[PDB]
DNA sequence: TTTGTAGGACTGCCCTTTAAT
DNA sequence: AATTAAAGGGCAGTCCTACAA
């Protein structure tokens, strides 16, 4: 049997693995909901990590891995970090 | 039988902006 | 002006499941 893309697939295969739509309603887990257990599991394994979208910062010399560390260190809200980094009154900038 | 797959369904952690003080 | 709690918007890592192999 031949697949819509042209390659030969098993008579039972609805499409080659390469043509298989897995987006939206086509995903095998589409419209499903996760249990409180699964949620809890995921939760535990994500604890301790840092997202890829952090920004190294330098507080007039003292550098941190992310704004949150800068905030937790100075003991301020994360929004105030943003404020200062933009204020001309502070020497706070995000590192390359 | 078993395995691989990819995106849906989620998470922690993150950054910014807004309201309200 | 200075500050913060929430709401807005993000990202890769985890789980989960039907289907090709
Ligand atoms: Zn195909």
């Amino acid at each position: 049997k031949f697949c819509k893309c042209g390659v030969r697939i098993q008579t039972s295969a609805y499409t080659c693995s390469k043509c298989r739509n897995r987006s939206g309603e086509n995903n095998s887990f589409f419209n499903h909901k996760h249990s409180d257990i699964t949620k809890s599991k995921i939760s535990e394994k994500m604890k301790g990590k840092k997202p890829s979208n952090i920004k190294k910062i330098s507080c007039d010399g003292v550098i941190f891995d992310c704004a949150a560390d800068a905030a937790r260190h100075f003991k301020i809200s994360s929004g105030l970090v943003t404020y200062r980094v933009k204020s001309d009154k502070w020497n706070w900038f995000y590192i390359n």
